[PDB]
């Protein structure tokens, strides 16, 4: 192909068509203006044609597949076999070989479509986990071409990997790379203990750093760059965003909806058993019981997008966490005043930010999560210093995080005490820990994440 | 004793001591001015004295219950083998050896607090499905009494009834008596076809009557009297109630809070697997998924009183409906605004009251009810006319309240119709539906069913 | 058509093409030795020809059904509505009206079929609950036909019949007959109390008799019949059959397979939720510790045939089966000996008789089923007057088999102490059992059967 | 006290009393031949005295242990929150702040009867996972004792153990110790990074060897080493019991009572979760299926030994794997002719060692186990070199058994291949195999193991 720079992943940066904002896309733009860019992944309908179609500062190749293609590869093997191993097994992996067999073959599709797309000695960038043996397949096609891999979900212990029948065939998929990036330095430490102890390879043995002092994995005559980069938002644009009058108007109008409460706590996540929903609300459920708040004046938002409805174990958890919502509203919410305000269903972006806006207390609490956005969406929007971040210890932003309200969202005497504390602090204290949290999130934005990871990437040439 | 006139249940008609309100205990209060009264029964307390209390028009004698028996008798054998039979197996009986010996000696102990207080001669009402061998036992210590014997809830058909291993024992039991009552015609039927089949005694054969034309089963020397006589309530005196100005402003109150609809739904039930509610909310939800209720101007109140939380059945119960209500307010509401509230707890009676009379559509869809008071008292509280009540065919109130909506809440597409049809009825139809409901529930109220069932009994002597 | 005497059944009389042996179709020979016979029903494959065939004494009239067809009408609505409905909601009956309306469609199908083959005034003969509308859709499009209908499974109690949504429909098409019946006088007499319940018709009052005092149902200007016919097998074929060399040389070999027990315990059911196969394996179970049953010298075998696998219930009732099977053998055998052996799979029927002969005791418990004639062919095999036959009262079986050993099978106590019995009666006294069970099985035979019913419809001529 | 070495371990070596034959006292026979020893350890009996019981070569301090200790330190905090939480969450762990206390207390009482038996400047060897808190404890009140620990079961990776709201406090417990010995380097290298991570002490870096190359923690002023020691058995002692002649005996009659298969495979196991039994029979069932193992001549064995019987997990795992038995009997079996038989009660060591000796394919799976001494034990039985041994990779026991025919057992396409491969392998092929693990077995034996421990512990002075 013609292009010097190609993006990898599972699908194309657009909806309908029209691009998609924000995200990957966006924080690429500087780059995708100097260089000859290409973006490869499915369009996102079922067998569609795979014909470059040019879009601006991009040209997109697009990969067909078949719903039983999606069905198989990204449903089955990425969505219910790789995604719950990779997070520590929440739920129980199904370990199925046609599932397998086509995550294989889709794979080396988009490899196919990569090559066709990439110029001599272009640089290639792969993304996630549902195409984790591109960059073998690719070197083996195309040897010419310099080729960075980021997983953007946790890598995990050798002990639970070690399940997958397929494991050695993963590892070395992610070997064919130049550069393996993961969010943080455990990640890119169990992926180098894991070179030496399934594929034998020869590593470095030092601690990772974070964008810095990079891991080594030695392949025959080539070397594996190994890093820890952890990807952020586009901090400026939200503080912008969330400072616009018709947010903050709808910011009040939400409290008033909600009868005025003192206080309001949110949750915010795209429904999944990794997120620690159920230990939200039960934590809330016995802070009610106790009386340790305050059930007249204290109200919970959890919004949950949709996600995955064709995977039983999402549609289970549906279930779980609805009959919560009712179970607790019965017990100490009255009639025209629910205690927990629930909402399954996509939410537009500005509707988003006003909700953080409104927010005394945003409620992260996953059981295991690669980095969690929402948090640090949270904090960008929170110019006017006010509101309160729990944040779960599992996820890759409490690494970053440091200043929120940390919790182990097993100890759930903790999680409690915490939700009391972030609910009562002193308004000094509260903006202290604001303050701090958006230093850390205005300095370390998706640009920092992008040109650290590219830097890596080109320092291998 | 000293009492010629003995009223024998489950419970003595107070609590804490105070005496309770309204029910049977008022109903008989004009006989009480004219008799030596005594009601037999537990007091509510685990190991109390059985000494006798004077307590204005009664003496009440209290039965000595352990937390055991109670256990055994009551949560056992009444509400896990008794009460599920006997509403149609909605649930599984449980049939236990244990529950049956204790059930056996817990009536025969309320037999002997009943001849303790009853002179020659004395009437005795027994009530109710815990006590079904006291007639047969009271006669046997005592056969100089006149014995009645009601049936508050459904008498089941002989197939399912003869499941029971003590069938014999039951029928016996309630053969004891001289007059075995019930609400319907169809239950006094399933009795009297019952003695024919399993005790092989000699029965009319014709139709049984409303308060009229009654069945006889020949027992040696002596005929039990059988007939139907439905249960209501103190019809004018929930009118009256109903027309006071802090019940009406409290009304208007409800509205309010619920943000002003268009339509509030209602449904009021002691939580039980006999009432249907989990049929209202899937009627709901798919009307609501349908577009043919308005989620922004319609909303449905579920009142859920506690009940029998020591049986699982029950627990299970409460977890389906709250699942159920967490899902529809997640899909159809709003923050600020959901389409259902749901309450887990008791409901005082003016509260209970006001929200009668602020109700659109008042929903009573039992899969299995004997009478079902909520709808006559409903009734008797619209005195504005207003209102719609939709009331499943399987309570015996809807063959008294047949200018109701009646339905069959098996056939889900029929009682969808039928709440859209009462949520969009003309106001001129509600009020002739109304009016002439209340019409007989004001007639026939709970001191005509009194005197008729004492009418009945008095005449076998 | 041509044929003045025609069977309406769900399925022809063949399988796969070769007619079937035994049951209906062998009992009607001598009729259709002096009649021109027609057979209509399913073929079992789908998506058929409706070509009529002419099969030797019958014409063959086969009805074109799709796979679809049958997955709605039979495997639906027959099967997961009006199977566990007939038989006391032993598990929940799904109503869905896509179901109802294909059964509807389907029946109306059989209809034409019919008049087809029928000649002018010819008798015609429908089978079972699956052809419901059938009699009346036929009168409707043939006013000229004699119309008689028989229902294999028992009638339900009108408190439960009156669950099914389309309940009027149903009992309209029954009516279309001029003979309607049961097996039994229980189900006769429900039938003349729901047309006069739900369709107000006038009806004789008295007791319906077996073969002999029938019942009226006045329809217009018509009367319906309304009678019990027990249903029987060929007892004498069975009878001669079980005296066969080979057979008794299997039964001598299946007690050595089983390292010869003292006593053989056997269970012999369609794979069915009606069939109180639970029921056995826990009173084993209980038995076994309890020490009552000698674990050393005694042996239950259960075989299951497979039966309705697309029906989830059928396929959790198997899972619950193989649980207590596994769990019996584990707590109670030797390795090289299990307490149970089951099987799920057919069973031929030189294997079946095989089994009545050697087994000491049949065990024959049923929750609830219309015969069960299982219970009579083990009573026809045992020419040597050994074995012993426990039998459910809930079985239509149990109205003529009163000298087996009779349980309520909800009673665990009476089944454990029953099965004691059976097992170690004396000689003579279960000779004097088996002596007259095989008195009332070789007099009252299917031949008895099918003529008393013809002779009942002519008779409406 | 008076004692120069001293044992802690949850229970005393001893059974009702009488000293427990085998094991870990065994092992220690030489050692205890030549020092003062004591052991502490509850005497299995609740509420006991703690008056030390002299028992020969050793001097027994019992400790005391109400029901409720029990139940909450051992049912509880042992075997529902670590044992789940060690072995890879196989189920989900439960965390109990009640729980957790009473673990506290019961290890400081374990502490408090060590430090009452142990002379000054004692050898102390701490036993297992629920005495982590024991070393520390121990340090505190008697800084005068050396100090071991050796942990039996699994040490999960820091992303699993971090969950343990208590991670903190066991981590420290454990490092109170002088020398902290796994079976496996894994383990090792897990409990270094843990040390490095949650305590930020500072630690050796080098991969940890067998029974050498030790890890170091550095703990102020003091040294922990941290080494890999796996747990065998006593060889020689198996190899002579299992050529007896009464034993050789009792294999042949095995075989006889099997109906004389051509091929036995045998599982044996202490029923848990951990042990991939249902994998077994799920790999059984599907050969079958596939006709791939012969109905006819092949039979499997598994003996379930009961465990933990009031922990609920258990009992749920024992309703699965007994419904696979019913299944594939019920689905391949013959009557007479089981294909699996399955035991669930305790097997006396002469029957088991029968067993083995019968076996063709032993059948080992775990998902996770620290060793598994029964894949040893086979070995060393089989001196006729006959056998075969299936063994899951995911026990300590793959580590030194690799001639063993190794699995995945989450690729059952693979256990399925190698039961084959197992069952049809040449005589040749499996003598090579055994020979191959019985030098392993007979060289590598539990004396072996406990001089290596302690030599490395007495190197700590």
């Amino acid at each position: 192909g013609d292009s010097d720079f190609v993006v990898v992943a599972n699908r194309l940066p657009i909806d309908l068509w029209k691009r998609s904002p924000g995200g990957l896309v966006t924080a690429l733009e500087p780059l995708l203006r100097r260089r000859r860019g290409a973006w490869i992944g499915w369009p996102g309908i079922p067998d569609s044609d795979e014909d470059p179609i040019v879009d601006g500062d991009l040209v997109l190749y697009p990969v067909r597949l078949s719903a039983d293609d999606v069905a198989q590869y990204y449903e089955g093997f990425s969505n219910a076999t790789l995604w719950p191993l990779y997070h520590d097994v929440i739920v129980k992996p199904i370990y199925n070989r046609q599932w397998w067999e086509r995550y294989v073959e889709v794979n080396r599709r988009f490899a196919e479509a990569t090559s066709r797309a990439a110029a001599r000695g272009a640089t290639v960038w792969v993304q996630d986990y549902q195409l984790q043996l591109v960059p073998k397949m690719l070197r083996e096609l195309r040897p010419d071409l310099t080729i960075g891999f980021f997983l953007h979900i946790p890598f995990p212990p050798v002990e639970l990997f070690m399940q997958l029948p397929w494991r050695t065939e993963i590892t070395d998929g992610l070997l064919g790379a130049d550069l393996v990036g993961f969010h943080l330095p455990g990640g890119a430490q169990n992926f180098l203990f894991l070179a030496r102890r399934l594929v034998g390879a020869n590593t470095s043995r030092a601690s990772v750093g974070v964008r810095s002092k990079f891991g080594e994995v030695q392949i025959g005559s080539r070397t594996v760059k190994v890093g820890a980069f952890p990807i952020s938002i586009d901090s400026a644009d939200l503080d912008r965003q969330a400072r616009q009058r018709s947010i903050r108007q709808r910011a009040r109008q939400i409290r008033a909806e909600l009868g005025n409460p003192r206080r309001i706590l949110l949750g915010v996540d795209r429904l999944d058993y990794t997120k620690g929903i159920d230990v939200r609300l039960q934590a809330f459920a016995e802070l009610l019981a106790e009386g340790r708040v305050n059930r007249e004046d204290t109200v919970f938002v959890q919004l949950a997008t949709p996600s995955r409805e064709r995977v039983e174990a999402y549609r289970l958890l549906r279930d779980d966490i609805e009959r919560q919502v009712g179970h607790i509203n019965g017990e100490y919410g009255e009639v025209g005043h629910p205690v927990v305000h629930y909402l399954h269903r996509p939410v537009p972006r500005e509707e988003l930010i006003a909700f953080f806006v409104a927010a005394d207390v945003m409620l992260v609490t996953p059981l295991r999560d690669g980095m969690n956005l929402v948090a640090k969406e949270y904090v960008a929007c929170r110019s006017d210093l006010g509101g309160a971040l729990v944040l779960s210890e599992f996820t890759g932003a409490a690494a970053e995080l440091g200043q929120a309200y940390l919790v182990n969202p097993h100890n759930l005497d903790h999680v409690k005490d915490t939700m009391v504390a972030a609910l009562n602090q002193t308004p000094e204290e509260g903006r202290r820990r604001m303050r701090a949290l958006r230093r850390q999130v205005l300095a370390h934005d998706v640009d920092l994440w992008a040109r650290s990871f590219l830097d890596a990437l080109a320092s291998t040439r």
